[PDB]
């Protein structure tokens, strides 16, 4: 009655252009089983929204990579956060959710859009760039690790970390084998950069451990909590804006209609949030017998979900594949949805929109002008090199 499938939604081909595959698994049936790594698949819009939102029968706290927790050693402590279930998921959220608050953006938001204008004007200066080491990559390395108070000396860990944490979601293939086999060095860094005194005054990290007295979190959580921030906070947003770049250059038409109007840039963001959806696929296991799109799914099954399908599926979206920059966005789940949707959404948000506005304000032409090399991850989708030429406005 479930659909057996072959397809491996972690191999390079997949990768390399996964939207074919993408419509197999959304076609066969809301539920497929997935031989290759013995788990079922979601990736219609409606189911990957009902298991997002039904966090008790599809738990988080055995993991939401492919590894069960209850079966193996999770690769690092699990996230205090990420890879905890309410009750425990939820004080530790609200810390978050209060240290990356309104108020935060406000005390950030010059900064951010003074260092965007400033990269945009850097990058007009040179012309002929690659849109990720110099732009998706540069400029949240210029605001992020500030932001948190970070050193500068050791930033250069902070990409691999993210690279291999995101890896260590997938299965046991070859990315994920090697991404560990080099990890000591930078997890050193990271978890050392997590102690109280390592992280400089009024930054992100400070304002956690201040958390550490109001009975929420104790101060024995504080570490493991900035090291969430260190790993989820950074190269999510370069994946996102490398894709908004990416759609900016293959999408001329709605570069002029940012240009025109540069209040669309976090809408613009957002749909490239959509459109391209830098974070691919997470995983829940069920806590017991579910019946889910008229299939039945037993106890403890690791169950896959095609954030990136859903966000394409023709049953919720008109036109997915158009990239559309005043399309009504809300409800994509390029940031989840439900109690563990993204805590940090509003600094994704900050920094995509500052850097569109930028673009909107300085830029009259991005023209890929080189090859295109993509970045294969397990779990984040985007691209390793993007030779552009920018035409200043
Ligand atoms: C475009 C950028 C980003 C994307 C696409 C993204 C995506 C996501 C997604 C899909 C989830 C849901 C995980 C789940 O349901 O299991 C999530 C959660 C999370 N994100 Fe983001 N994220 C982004 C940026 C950020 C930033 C900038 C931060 C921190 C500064 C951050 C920190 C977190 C944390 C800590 C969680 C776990 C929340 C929880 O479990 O309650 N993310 N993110
Ligand atoms: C969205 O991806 C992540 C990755 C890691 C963490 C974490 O370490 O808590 C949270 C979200
Ligand atoms: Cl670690």
């Amino acid at each position: 009655t479930i659909p057996h499938l072959a397809i491996d939604p972690f191999s390079l081909d997949f990768f390399d252009d996964p939207y074919p595959d993408q419509q197999t698994l959304r076609d066969a049936g809301p539920v497929v089983y997935l031989d290759k790594w013995n788990v079922y698949g979601v990736a219609r819009y409606a189911e990957v929204h009902a298991v997002l939102n039904d966090p008790t029968t599809f738990c988080s706290s055995r993991g939401v990579g492919l590894s069960d927790f209850k079966k193996e050693k999770p690769w690092r402590p699990p996230s205090l956060i990420l890879e905890a279930d309410p009750p425990a998921h939820t004080r530790p959220r609200a810390v978050l959710s209060k240290v990356l608050s309104p108020a935060t953006m406000k005390t950030i938001r010059d900064g951010f859009a003074a260092a965007a204008d400033a990269k945009v004007d850097e990058l007009l200066q040179r012309g002929c760039i690659d849109a990720i080491a110099d732009l998706a990559e540069a400029y949240p390395l210029s605001v992020f690790p500030d932001a948190m108070g970070l050193k500068q000396e050791g930033r250069e860990h902070l990409l691999p970390y993210a690279g291999l944490v995101f890896n260590a979601f997938g299965p046991p293939n070859e990315l994920r084998q090697t991404a560990i086999e080099r990890s000591a060095p930078h997890q050193a860094y990271v978890n050392e950069q997590c102690q109280r005194p390592n992280l400089a005054p009024g930054g992100f990290g400070a304002c956690i451990h201040a958390f550490t007295d109001t009975g929420e979190i104790t101060p024995d959580e504080a570490p493991l909590l900035v090291r969430s921030l260190l790993s989820a906070g950074l190269d999510t947003t370069v994946n996102g804006i490398g894709a908004a770049v990416y759609c900016l250059a293959r999408f001329p038409g709605e570069l002029q209609r940012l240009r025109s109007d540069p209040t669309l840039a976090r809408n613009a963001f957002e749909e490239a949030v959509r459109f391209e959806s830098p974070v691919q696929t997470f995983f829940r296991t069920t806590t017991r017998e579910v019946e889910l799109g008229g299939a039945v799914i037993g106890e403890g099954e690791k169950v896959l979900m095609f954030l990136g399908s859903a966000n394409r599926d023709p049953r919720r979206w008109s036109d997915p594949d158009l990239y559309d920059i005043t399309r009504k966005t809300s409800g994509h789940v390029g940031f989840g949805s439900g109690v563990h949707m993204c805590v940090g959404q509003l600094v994704a948000r900050l920094e995509g929109e500052v850097m569109l506005s930028a673009l909107a304000r300085k830029v009259a032409a991005i023209d890929i002008d080189g090859p295109v090399k993509r970045r294969f991850n397990n779990t984040l989708r985007g691209l390793e090199s993007l030779p552009v030429k920018l035409t200043p406005a």
